[PDB]
């Protein structure tokens, strides 16, 4: 990959760096990935401060990119993810522009990957109050993408990664019909409310520890399926108030949905009325 940089605007290189970070303070090291493949081309990463302090980063090489309109986005996608502050949104260290190379994404090092495979994981043993609490952490971080007006587009499990302290951070933001909002299968339209939509189906998960929604439904049935009303199945471990916020995310009405705001609300007092964690926040 050979990335003709000089072919960029003055302005949006000019507004992009206060994000770029290089050599100077980055080591890759791209004999050592990170991953199976479901975020990429990642590597670990080391980042140094000016007294050399040193930061465990993951790499995410961007090989896809070749033309200059691609590399335009990239960089407007940078500043947008570096503007955001929340602890439950993962965060932007920086990216690196090279002129050999594919550009890079450097994100602080997930200890525990990803919130799916953690749950999944046997070896682990996650309380009901504790999957509850994962699932009020991811609506805490939509919130305030939702104030933001950003919408995910891709919310999920999987998508949620979770460090060394259990703070879960809701990432990949900005094809997975079975998390997909009723109007966004038929419109193909993305919006604040279809991400609520596709939360309800990420709390799901969480009660059920990872396992595949609509198991007996065919990716191509599943827009007859919801027509006919038929919804995901309340998880043997999901209490009942908890399952009508699942129902009530999944409503035919997109304008019915509870906000983030009002499913943050009600998620942490359902919350409070549980009790044994395994995993403290
Ligand atoms: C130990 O196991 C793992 C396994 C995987 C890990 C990991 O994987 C990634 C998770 C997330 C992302 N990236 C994102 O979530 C991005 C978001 C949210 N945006 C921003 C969005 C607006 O495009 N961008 C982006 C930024 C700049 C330019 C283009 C795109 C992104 O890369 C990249 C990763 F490797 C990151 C950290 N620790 C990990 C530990």
């Amino acid at each position: 990959v050979h990335i003709d940089l000089s072919a960029l605007n003055p302005e949006l290189v000019q507004a992009v760096q206060h994000v770029v970070i290089g050599p100077s303070s980055l080591i890759v090291h791209f004999n050592e990935v990170i991953g199976r493949g479901h975020f990429g081309c990642v590597y670990h990463g080391t980042l140094l401060d000016n007294d050399g302090k040193k930061i465990h980063c993951a790499v995410k090489s961007l090989n896809r990119i070749t033309d200059i309109g691609e590399v335009s986005q990239f960089l407007t996608e940078g500043i947008i993810m570096k503007d955001f502050s929340h602890p439950n949104v993962l965060s932007l260290l920086g990216i690196c522009l090279r002129s050999e190379g594919s550009p890079l994404v450097v994100l602080p090092y997930m200890k525990h990957g990803d919130l799916r495979n953690f749950i999944r994981n046997e070896t682990h043993n996650p309380t009901v109050k504790d999957l509850i609490g994962f699932g009020l952490q991811v609506a805490k971080g939509m919130k305030y993408l939702a104030s933001k007006k950003f919408v995910h587009r891709d919310l999920a499990a999987r998508n949620c990664m979770l460090d060394e302290k259990f703070t879960v951070k809701v990432a990949d933001f900005g094809l997975p019909v079975k998390w997909m909002a009723l109007e966004s299968l038929q419109t193909q339209k993305f919006t604040t409310k279809s991400d609520v939509w596709s939360f309800g189906v990420l709390l799901w998960e969480l009660m059920t520890r990872g396992a595949p929604p609509y198991p007996d439904v065919n990716t191509f049935d599943i827009t007859v399926y919801l027509l006919q009303g038929r919804r995901l199945l309340q998880p043997e471990y999901c209490p009942d108030p908890l399952y009508e916020v699942m129902l009530k995310c999944w409503h035919p009405k997109a304008e019915m949905r509870p906000s983030f705001s009002e499913l943050v609300s009600r998620i942490s007092a359902i919350f409070s009325t549980f009790i044994g964690e395994h995993y403290v926040h």
